[PDB]
């Protein structure tokens, strides 16, 4: 799986260890090996949520399976919790788009996962 | 909707009020409350369109429904119009990817919209 | 088609000519005139792959059709090859998400491709 967070929170407000914590927590939540988890944090963005420039985030999670109603609710609780506790972003100012990728549509190591 | 614009136009050429204008115009265009709308503008990018580094944009619009042939043509006229007027980007150097998201695949406020 | 690369490799390590090379190589690979090809490279990113911040890349390729098992394997060999040669990123630290877009869901020039 891969997780991207885009936020208007400044770079200096992203704590040491944040990418490592995301990696560990995503491994735990998806049950997948941390070796293949990718994470990407993009601070200092020009963004608004509900017309307001208070702290917010727009995120994506891509996974080959492990995407669905109950799973995505669990991921949202986990990820909004992390964004609130580490970046001080209110959960009601976060969107996360979930993508269930077909293995044939994910490239890696000169080939695909199919 | 959530609207993201990535462009090689520099930050100083993005006019004051642009995020709010995008929010207002998308609210009016989708018939939705502005409290739902998220906007994200990413200037100063290293990009090319047709091999040329003249002003261009790569964009995404995500919505839970309200995505379809006629609706997407209307969004494109609106959004290319704003990019032309405000960022001086030719409409034939803009791509907008439209995504019809399922409510179960959009996280918000510790849960999803399902 | 549109190709986006997000990487932790620094801006100075992206060769002059890289966007033009990507455009030409993708034109040849997708069978499309280069006038339609968009490319976007995002260096200096805060990212990790497998918990490590060694060079890595997270990419996307969007196309109206011409996406599938064998085609995507060929794109992955091409694109991982270029990232390895030009940016010195190991192919096993690259993900490429492939998206088969419907023509009605791609805006361009005040309308869509439908
Ligand atoms: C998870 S091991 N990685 C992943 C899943 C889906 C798309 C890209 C990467
Ligand atoms: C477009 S109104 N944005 C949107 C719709 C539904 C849920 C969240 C955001
Ligand atoms: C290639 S003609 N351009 C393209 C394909 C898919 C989505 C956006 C742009």
């Amino acid at each position: 799986p891969m997780f991207i967070v885009n936020t208007n929170v400044p770079r200096a407000s992203v704590p040491d260890g944040f990418l490592s914590e995301l990696t560990q927590q995503l491994a735990q939540a998806t049950g997948k090996p941390p070796q293949y988890i990718a994470v990407h944090v993009v601070p200092d963005q020009l963004m608004a949520f509900g017309g307001s420039s208070e702290p917010c985030a727009l995120c994506s999670l891509h996974s080959i399976g492990k995407i669905g109603g109950a799973q995505n609710r669990s991921y949202s609780k986990l990820l909004c919790g992390l964004l609130a506790e580490r970046l001080r972003i209110s959960p009601d100012r976060v969107y996360i788009n979930y993508y269930d990728m077909n293995a044939a549509n994910v490239g890696w190591n000169n080939s695909t996962f199919a």
